[PDB]
């Protein structure tokens, strides 16, 4: 035959060999004495090896059996180990998170601190990269969830909204809009805007736009350099204010209440995942992290955008 | 949720084999073909496993399979369960007794001397109809001979990276550090990879694999990341190196099987890397994939494993302190 | 011997060019063709050099040329002599003034912010008819744009390993180590490669090349030998990394040009590797080999070199201690 | 033109720029004042740049010249550096030596010690490998010289003989030839010889031969293992006696005076090399190293082969 032993057969062998009685062994395995015998005989017939000698009062392991016993035992130990590691509505184990570059720096320390202090069994793994790369990794299973601007517009993905994050206007210190808090969308025409692909959504009740020597930057650092040097102005998410907007050479302004200038940040994951509940719990952490970043921005004394509604 | 872990459930080997195959193939079609079962029954077995455990192991899309993080964590445990079962079966063919006739074995020079007496003794006593022929030579020569049929099997460091071959893993063999008696690291048992800078290591092409959790000096991408800073650019023999170590012109790494023969003479001391450092080699048996003698070679592998275990106990019996691992 | 060194002899650049070409080509035929001279006159020039010096540089066989050990030792010195002469000529075309019209430049994110203001200032003041267009993005994007003609030149870490490109080397840029204020290595200026184990380095794909005389962690054979032991598997931005460093969750490497902008805020300290450690990157200009604008690009390279020199002086003026090299 | 400046032209420029007079400059360069002028004008015409202004009493470097001066100066410094590093019937600088595996271990420490103490400017580099590999490296210039058994029989190579090295017979302790010093070549038929490809040459006046489970070994260690275990006997070069033949489980024997059992060790190098004199000087070191190894062998108290002639 092309016989392969089963774990139940191996369990019968190991138990008999250690108990040295059929009665004791069958009771320890919660099976009948005929079934115990059947499984042993199936094993000995499959192998072509007598493992156990049976007498009236006692059982003896053959020399062939003593040689094979440690190997059967390691097989059962590994199976028990598999089961033990396979062991409930909570954030535990590995969680691999993609985060876009214009969000990551400003919330990552809060998020990691909260996980370390309050979710001690969670094992977070963070990948920071551009939206398109994050979605490719998500699709291929190299990350579990991606924190990014919504809508994702990615097939087969589900979205959990986290928060709306306002932008602030950042100019050179000497720019005539320095300190203004009532700008209209028309004010855009008077700035040499260098914008990043950061999910910004700009509109008011009439105009919808939610649709320099440097053609395009991928980093806010390149942009801020140009702004300090007087060659441009830009939009910065408010979470980045403490880190990016407090150095000399910069000033800030804001649009009026009637202008929307924000981005919708969300968690995106594969529809095929069973982990929706874990991701929702993780969302709560990210919302807190953002609120901590917002309070840090407010504590700089820089005036933040005011909104209606 | 109310569809979590099933208490009386125990996974079967067939269920574990379905899991491992899907996880490695990443398609249901190629997995079912490899297991010679239907695509519905593959699915049935996997769902039985996932329902028993209360854990999603695989995510299913139209074109694609993805192993979940829970699945990746459990994959090595399923694999060890199957490996132990295959090991049991392999040792149960001690009755089969297929090791007869001529067997020509290539063995690398930093392994052969230290396991050859055990292996030949075991063959002579327990496999009296086996007719062993041993060729001891450098890796490249052994592979040319293997390729051309002049040897049947080669015992060497894995990966072999040889076209047309199969590999049977035998064992991981640690190295010990060997210095001159006067070297400042003599006697240390907690050396880190940084110790390389002050060891003056003269290394052989002996399969050594050195790394810790942060730095990898192994992955031999056709360029050796450890350089020598000594008058000896390149040594091909351990005896040349040990002579240089006794003379105070460097230190080296020696396989633990070689300790009784090489590391007990005057002028030498030994040291070891710490638990967190890997400093070992993967020894394997390599043969031509077309061979009808796979089962004989697997039986021969078991003999080599015993021979190595005997060499390790001989090393231990010298009283020299060996590498500890986690 | 009585056919040793000639006292009044001075080597000429043409003689040195004959030597370097033969040494690299290893045939007289391909060397003479590359220099557009006859095979006899190539030989004549080499023999004039060897007779002047009293040193055999090349051994001649029928099929083969071999550079002598004396020759291998002198080869980098001949090469630096020719490079300096080419540099002189390249700077003498400051009068030529070929940098006009549109020039679209790709620059990697860990270089662009720190040299962009200098470069644009120099262009605006001294090359008023040049019309620069800057694209700042990750290496792979820049190379796709370069390949497709959407940019003319890319400023990036060498080697580029991009098909169809030429490279102009610009400069080697050292890194500085950046830690949290409380890190035990804060302030050190003598760190060895072993310090990696206790730094918790979060590294970017920024061209960093780390090695000393014994260990090479650079040679990126499509597999990163330094691993991270942190919650952050992979960061693509320096700002993410610096935030993590301030928060005490790791250390990093920062190009020295970025010191004024990135390394002067509270919560950070700096350190450096010792003289014997290399921790730098080779920055170069990469362009399509078919281009008729090679001379314009070489002139643009000189501007970038000045911009970098200005960024290094800005870094120096902060009072932060920079890496020393041998 | 496709003009390239010459070093002489650059030297004229740098000298004038530093001296600030044509007379002083021409004298410092040991050339005529017309020749100095000619070289400068050739440089300025080739470049299309005036580097020097000439007045009656004085010379002034133009702004274009001041900019170019450091580059000319580095060109001349590099040329002077080349010449300085290019600088006599002695063993100095790099010497890359191939040595066969059955010779290397037993002479390498003496040789390196002698070089380090007595030839402080020599920079030795040692490659130890099999004869065929050494010859491939020699041919390709990756080594300068190979220490090996003669004849090499390699095309285009020259040989320097170093010494004849005797072999000793090594058996298991219990072998009936233990301690014998008068063996004939016929004694070979009574040993299960495992021999290495080590250049051994065996003959007497009548028979010329100079022409186990282990089919073949490349290492003496594999062979000695088999000899201690009683499965073979072998031949060992006398230089290896202290290291290889003093452990328990071994005994030694020798052939009689009328038997030759030796190997001719030599240095082999490419005919195309000009370094014969250096190699001859290196040969003297190797001869001493071998004589030290021979005295070490003798000091073990093991009886060495006696020869006629
Ligand atoms: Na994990
Ligand atoms: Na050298
Ligand atoms: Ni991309
Ligand atoms: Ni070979």
């Amino acid at each position: 035959k092309e016989y392969r032993p089963t774990l139940a057969q191996l369990r019968t062998f190991v138990t008999i060999a250690e108990c040295k009685h059929f009665g004791t062994a069958a009771t320890k395995l919660s099976i009948s004495q005929p079934s115990l015998s059947q499984a042993l005989v199936a094993l000995e017939t499959g192998l072509g090896v007598q493992l156990i000698e049976r007498s009236t009062r006692k059982v003896i392991v053959t020399p062939a059996g003593e040689k094979l016993l440690p190997f059967a035992k390691s097989t059962l130990d590994a199976a028990e180990s598999f089961l033990s590691h396979a062991k409930n509505g909570s954030l535990t184990g590995p969680l691999t998170v993609g985060i876009i570059p214009t969000a990551a720096p400003y919330i990552l320390p809060s998020m990691l601190s909260i996980v370390d202090e309050e979710y001690p069994d969670l094992e977070p793994h963070i990948v920071e990269d551009q939206t398109k790369h994050l979605l490719a990794l998500l699709r291929d299973g190299a990350i579990d969830v991606a924190m990014m601007a919504l809508p994702s517009e990615a097939p087969g993905m589900k979205e959990i909204p986290l928060y709306d994050e306002d932008f602030i206007v950042v100019t050179a210190s000497d720019h005539p809009f320095a300190g203004r808090q009532d700008l209209e969308l028309s004010a855009l025409e008077d700035l040499d805007l260098l914008l990043l692909d950061d999910g910004h959504c700009l509109h008011d009740q009439i105009v919808d736009l939610c649709r320099t020597a440097v053609t395009r930057a991928s980093s806010l650092t390149t942009v801020m350099q140009l702004v300090v040097a007087g060659l441009g102005s830009t939009l910065v998410p408010i979470s980045a204010i403490p880190w990016e907007c407090t150095r000399p050479g910069l000033a800030t302004a804001n649009f009026n209440s009637d202008v929307t200038a924000n981005r919708r940040i969300g968690l995106v994951y594969r529809s095929s995942s069973s982990r929706a509940e874990e991701f929702e719990q993780f969302a709560l952490i990210l919302q807190r992290a953002f609120q901590e970043a917002v309070a840090l921005a407010a504590s700089t004394g820089i005036t933040l955008k005011q909104n209606v509604a």
